[PDB]
């Protein structure tokens, strides 16, 4: 049995390194949103709330994790508070991640009413409510669902603890049925699965909208060829009626002027077709190609460019949520083995430490995802770093 302070010194040193990195990176995130008005939107208010939770991981949760690794003597409910506080921060992160996914779904599904529905004031209130619910969920053991009623008196006596004190260890005060059923299954796993469902709807909605853009583009060009090789006025009328309805479907200053020309030129050719003037209607329909090359194709391309940027932003947000799950699942899976397999030896202490360090490292990774995937964050990070450090 090697001296406990040796392995403890490695764990503590790594934790402090993570704490420094989590504070520095996420303070940079908050400073970038504060300075850059192009970053001041509802989506990034939840990003800041998430960064604040990660700052508090370095300032409070990691010092608390270091403290509870010592098993020091403490009043049981005080031990319970410093053990449960990380649950508050994790829950707050889940609420922010779920809000970000929903915010991106609203923007892709109903962009015409996104600015009216999703405002900064309503976002600040949602953030406040989610922080309150995070304290209620994470400190639920403080309300009585704890093991303070059944202290490990032998462990407490062997460490010289006083009356009412226990050796402060996470699994001695926080009930494992809380950790598995309430915290993991209900409060972590279910919201993560909801997020997965939201992102599946975002990508399915983007793929369908991009398909609809190309369908209207193909229908516009196909019916143009139909008019050219038509032999009577009725065939020209049939193709023009399909173009007029599709031109209005794709319409939903230079943008409006382009479609005003397009619909008017269709009406011009339609009137000639209804008068039995096939050659004159076909020549009038040929003028649609000039409007298509100068206006309609530009709108198609900019509409496509906007959807591809929303896909890119949703993937970046999904990477953040997926990395949260990857970093926290080992801890929860270990708790499942402890809880569901009492015939299995408990996961060894070094693996517990590794799983804790991994969870804490998630508070370091988000600034790097923003810097590598979001140009506005990357450029703002450079301005802050070049001008102030
Ligand atoms: C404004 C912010 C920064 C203040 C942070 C306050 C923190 C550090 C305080 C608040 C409550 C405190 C705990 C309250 C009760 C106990 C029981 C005692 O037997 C050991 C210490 C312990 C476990 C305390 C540790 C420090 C503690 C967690
Ligand atoms: C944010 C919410 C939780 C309130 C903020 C105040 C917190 C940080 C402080 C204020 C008073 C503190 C409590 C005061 C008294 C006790 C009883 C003792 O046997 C163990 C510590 C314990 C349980 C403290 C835990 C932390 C505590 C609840
Ligand atoms: C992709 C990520 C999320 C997967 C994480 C898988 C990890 C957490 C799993 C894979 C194998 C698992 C181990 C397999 C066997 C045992 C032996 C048992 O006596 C204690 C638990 C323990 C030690 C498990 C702990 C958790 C474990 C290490
Ligand atoms: C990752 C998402 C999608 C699902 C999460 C999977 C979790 C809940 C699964 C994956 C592997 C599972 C464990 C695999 C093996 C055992 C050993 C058995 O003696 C008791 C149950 C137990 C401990 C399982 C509990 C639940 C478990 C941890
Ligand atoms: C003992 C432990 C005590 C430890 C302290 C507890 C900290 C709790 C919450 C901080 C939450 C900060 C959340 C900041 C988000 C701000 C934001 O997102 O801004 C929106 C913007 O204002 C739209 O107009
Ligand atoms: C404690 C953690 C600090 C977390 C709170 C940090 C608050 C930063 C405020 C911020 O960055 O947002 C400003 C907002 O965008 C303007 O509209
Ligand atoms: C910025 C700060 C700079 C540096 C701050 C460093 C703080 C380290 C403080 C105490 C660690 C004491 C370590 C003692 C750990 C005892 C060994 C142990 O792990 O025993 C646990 C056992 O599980 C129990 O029952
Ligand atoms: C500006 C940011 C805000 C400041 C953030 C606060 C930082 C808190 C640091 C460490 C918490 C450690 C608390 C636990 C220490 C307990 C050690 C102890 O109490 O030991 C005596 C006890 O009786 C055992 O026998
Ligand atoms: C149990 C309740 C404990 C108190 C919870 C503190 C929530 C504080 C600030 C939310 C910040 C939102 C700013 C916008
Ligand atoms: C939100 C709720 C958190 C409530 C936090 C306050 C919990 C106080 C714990 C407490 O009352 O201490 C137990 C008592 O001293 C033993 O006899
Ligand atoms: C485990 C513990 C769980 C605790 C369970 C109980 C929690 C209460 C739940 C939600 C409160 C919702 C907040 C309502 C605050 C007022 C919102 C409001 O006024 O909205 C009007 C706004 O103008 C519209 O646009
Ligand atoms: C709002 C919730 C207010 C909760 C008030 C917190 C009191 C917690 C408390 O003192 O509970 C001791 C024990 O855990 C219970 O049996
Ligand atoms: C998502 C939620 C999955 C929740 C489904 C979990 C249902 C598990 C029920 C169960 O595990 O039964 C207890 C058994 O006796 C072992 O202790
Ligand atoms: C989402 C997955 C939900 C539940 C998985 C957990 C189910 C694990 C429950 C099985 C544990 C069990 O039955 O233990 C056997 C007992 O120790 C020997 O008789
Ligand atoms: N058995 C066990 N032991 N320790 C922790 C623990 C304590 C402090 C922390 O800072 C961290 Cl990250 C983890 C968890 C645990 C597992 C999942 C979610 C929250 C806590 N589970
Ligand atoms: C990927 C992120 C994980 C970082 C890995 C750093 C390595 C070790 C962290 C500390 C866990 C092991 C310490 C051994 C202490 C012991 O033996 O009990
Ligand atoms: C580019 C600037 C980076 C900032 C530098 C700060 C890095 C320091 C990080 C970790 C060092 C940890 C100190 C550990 C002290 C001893 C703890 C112990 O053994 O118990
Ligand atoms: C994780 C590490 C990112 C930290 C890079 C240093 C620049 C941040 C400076 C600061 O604003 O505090
Ligand atoms: C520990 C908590 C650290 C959080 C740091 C967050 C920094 C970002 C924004 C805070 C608000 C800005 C404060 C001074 C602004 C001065 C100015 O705008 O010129
Ligand atoms: C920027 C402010 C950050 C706060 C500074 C906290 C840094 C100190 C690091 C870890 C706290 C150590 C807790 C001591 C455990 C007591 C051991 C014992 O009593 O047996
Ligand atoms: C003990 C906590 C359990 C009950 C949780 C109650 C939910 C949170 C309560 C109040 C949050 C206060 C902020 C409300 C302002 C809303 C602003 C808005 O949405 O536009
Ligand atoms: C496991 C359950 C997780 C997610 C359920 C998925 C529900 C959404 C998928 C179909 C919606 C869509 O793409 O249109
Ligand atoms: C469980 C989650 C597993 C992996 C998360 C890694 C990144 C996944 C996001 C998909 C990107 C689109
Ligand atoms: C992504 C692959 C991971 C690469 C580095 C991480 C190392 C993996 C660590 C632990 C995996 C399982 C270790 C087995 C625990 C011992 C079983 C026991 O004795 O109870
Ligand atoms: C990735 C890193 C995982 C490696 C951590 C190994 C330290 C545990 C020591 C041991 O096996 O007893
Ligand atoms: C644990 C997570 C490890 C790596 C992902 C973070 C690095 C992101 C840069 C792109
Ligand atoms: C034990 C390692 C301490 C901190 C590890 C953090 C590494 C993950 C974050 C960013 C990847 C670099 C790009
Ligand atoms: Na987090």
């Amino acid at each position: 049995g090697a001296p406990p302070i040796m392995g403890s010194s490695v764990y503590i040193t790594v934790e402090l390194a993570i704490a420094v990195l989590a504070i520095l990176g996420n303070v940079l995130v908050c400073w970038a949103v504060w300075l850059n008005s192009n970053l001041q939107n509802v989506t990034n208010y939840f990003v800041v709330s998430l960064a604040a939770a990660d700052i508090l991981v370095g300032v409070l949760a990691i010092p608390f994790a270091i403290t509870i690794s010592t098993g020091f003597c403490a009043a049981c409910h005080g031990c319970l508070f410093i053990a449960c506080f990380v649950l508050v921060l994790a829950q707050s992160s889940i609420f922010s991640l779920l809000a970000i996914a929903i915010d991106r779904y609203i923007a892709i599904a109903i962009p015409l009413r996104y600015n009216g529905l999703v405002t900064g004031t309503r976002a600040a209130g949602i953030i406040a409510i989610c922080w309150v619910l995070s304290f209620a969920i994470g400190l639920t053991p403080m309300l009585g669902w704890n093991n303070c009623g059944q202290p490990k008196e032998g462990k407490a006596h062997s460490q010289g603890c006083g009356e009412g004190q226990v050796a402060c260890l996470f699994e001695d005060v926080v009930p494992m049925n809380y950790m598995v059923y309430f915290n993991f299954f209900a409060c972590v796993l279910v919201p993560l699965l909801l997020m997965l469902g939201v992102y599946l709807r975002i990508f399915a909605a983007a793929r369908r909208q991009l398909a609809d853009l190309e369908d209207n583009w193909e229908t516009l060009n196909d019916n143009l060829k139909v008019i050219e090789k038509a032999d009577n006025a009725a065939q020209v009328k049939d193709a023009l009626t399909k173009m007029r309805a599709a031109a209005l479907d794709a319409q939903k200053k230079d943008f409006r002027h382009g479609f005003d020309i397009l619909v008017g030129q269709i009406d011009d050719a339609l009137k000639l077709a209804n008068e039995g003037k096939v050659k004159e209607a076909q020549a009038a329909a040929e003028q649609l190609k000039t409007t298509r090359n100068a206006y309609i194709q530009k709108y198609l391309e900019r509409a496509r460019s906007t959807l591809q940027k929303e896909v890119h932003a949703a993937k970046s947000a999904a990477i953040i949520a997926g990395l949260f799950a990857l970093c926290w699942l080992p801890l929860h899976i270990i708790n499942c083995f402890t809880f569901f397999c009492p015939d299995c030896s408990h996961a060894p202490l070094w693996l517990m430490y590794l799983a804790i360090v991994l969870a804490h490292t998630n508070s370091v990774v988000n600034p790097f995802i923003y810097a590598y995937r979001i140009r506005e964050f990357r450029q703002t990070f450079r301005k802050i770093i070049r001008s102030h450090v």
